[PDB]
């Protein structure tokens, strides 16, 4: 198991434009295209991302290309953030994957609300952190995924992903 296999499980793989859990146009392995309700706007974002006129369909290779870029971008974003970098650096590699997973899903807009969780994670108060993480819109809207990510933070194992 690793961050790629982990996010592949959590995001799935779809080669045509679909709406994510929040109703936003998405493609591939959870590559958010736009929050705009316009399918045409979404198709434009896709074409821009892939570098060709796609008409809303991509290949597995192209999906994997975007995915690698997205994971890379998520990690790079963590390291460039003053409030995130020290917590990330404090973690072991398994829990770092759990951090990347959350950033991938919600971005730094969504991660901003998790200040108290981050503090408990840096303190290595794993059970307390796990309890705090669940007290969130995130947990309530995507409980099965959140439970997997939280278990990963609680245990520092891949048990929730087999
Ligand atoms: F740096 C970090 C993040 F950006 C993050 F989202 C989470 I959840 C973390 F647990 C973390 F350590």
């Amino acid at each position: 198991m690793n961050i790629f296999e982990m996010l592949r499980i959590d995001e799935g793989l779809r080669l045509k434009i679909y709406k994510d859990t929040e109703g936003y146009y998405t493609i591939g392995i959870g590559h958010l295209l736009t929050k705009s309700p316009s399918l045409n706007a979404a198709k434009s974002e896709l074409d821009k991302a892939i570098g060709r006129n796609t008409n809303g369909v991509i290949t597995k290779d192209e999906a994997e290309k975007l995915f690698n870029q997205d994971v890379d971008a998520a990690v790079r974003g963590i390291l460039r953030n003053a409030k995130l970098k020290p917590v990330y650096d404090s973690l072991d590699a398994v829990r770092r994957a759990a951090a990347i997973n959350m950033v991938f899903q919600m971005g730094e807009t969504g991660v901003a609300g998790f200040t108290n969780s981050l503090r408990m994670l840096q303190q290595k108060r794993w059970d307390e952190a796990a309890v705090n993480l669940a007290k969130s819109r995130w947990y309530n809207q995507t409980p099965n995924r959140a439970k997997r990510v939280i278990t990963t933070f609680r245990t520092g194992t891949w048990d929730a992903y087999k």
